């Protein structure tokens, strides 16, 4: 019996035979099947030319929706306070003196970590939208990209179609610049992007500067919706919103108990603790962007399996759902 992972990167596709590799002993096993983009996944899984990939809330979202009707089979864990919980909340970094608030951020550069993604879109452009800064009517007149191209100077969106403002700040290739698996993509991506000057403001996850910059962490700040800019170290009380970790979806069929069969015990031998040189969370590390969350985040530290029950809108919440949905 085998599982067919789908990876959406070349790397990603690596790290992926590699756990092959070393897993080709037992029971359920995996193999990794490569698509271009996460919605060729989306697809295959549902066409049955795979099984498994494991996507954003945002994506978790579309992955739902029909055709395809892909259920949430594992959700990630992340390190809390009180030891750990299956979410993440959504920051928003800045450099440390450039005094400017929440309000001032008409006009400036922005990167995010791709279009459509929990943290760098879906939060951040409709919290900015709920809030009267940003103008759209709807769907039926006028995009959200154009609404948003519209706001800032420019920007880096992995993902965007609609506008070269939003291509802006991207680095890389041309050709690929603005590719959904660009440099600049990612939380760690959009956080170079930062890094770099590409923009004064970079959307991503309460982790995101300790694991790129855990050095230089002093260098950065947070903006908070009130008004403040706190500390990075301080996302607790200055977040924009806390989602739902990223979870594995999978056809809703039998299989799905192969799959986390196979996840039970790969993270069994390869979690935080194994003792292989081969690690299935990170870890986490200045490392390339590029080489980041390949699988999963580098800041997942266990997997948590979701209950049959819960579909992308139960998973998601009612709200954080119709938030995504409206925007659509
Ligand atoms: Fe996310």
């Amino acid at each position: 019996s085998v599982i067919r992972w789908c990876t959406i990167s070349s790397p990603e596709e690596k790290k992926c035979n590699n756990l092959r590799d070393l897993t080709q002993q037992e029971r359920i096993s995996l193999t990794c099947v490569q698509k271009a983009t996460y919605l060729d996944c989306i697809k295959a899984i549902a066409n049955n030319e795979a099984d498994a990939i494991s996507l954003d809330g945002g994506q978790a979202f579309e992955a739902g929706l029909a055709p395809y009707k892909l259920k949430p089979i594992a959700a990630e864990v992340y390190e809390h306070t009180e030891g750990s919980t299956t979410s993440y909340y959504a920051v928003a970094v800045v450099k440390k003196g450039t005094e400017f608030t929440v309000n001032d951020l008409q006009g400036k550069t922005s990167c995010h970590t791709g279009l459509g993604r929990s943290a760098g879109w879906n939060i951040p452009i409709g919290t900015l939208l709920h809030r009267g800064a940003i103008e759209w009517e709807g769907i039926e007149s006028g995009s959200v990209e154009q609404a948003v191209a519209k706001f800032f100077s420019a920007s880096c969106v992995p993902g965007a179609t609609i506008e070269q403002k939003l291509c802006r700040q991207c680095k890389g290739d041309p050709k690929t610049k603005c590719a959904r698996n660009a440099p600049y993509s990612g939380y760690s991506g959009a956080f170079h992007c930062l890094k770099d000057g590409k923009g004064d403001v970079a959307f991503v996850k309460h982790t995101t500067v300790n694991e790129n910059a855990p050095d230089q962490k002093d260098e950065y700040e947070l903006l908070c919706l009130d008004g403040s800019r706190q500390p990075v170290d301080n996302y607790k009380t200055c977040n924009w919103a806390r989602v739902a970790a990223h979870a594995v979806v999978a056809r809703d069929d039998n299989k799905v108990e192969d799959i986390w069969s196979f996840l039970s015990k790969a993270q069994s031998d390869f979690g935080v603790d194994t003792k292989s040189d081969f690690h299935l969370f990170g870890p986490p590390g200045k490392k390339d962007p590029v080489l980041k969350d390949l699988l999963f985040k580098d800041s997942a530290i266990m997997l948590k399996r979701v209950p049959s029950l819960m579909d992308s809108q139960l998973y998601l919440g009612f709200e954080y759902y119709s938030a995504i949905q409206s925007m659509r």
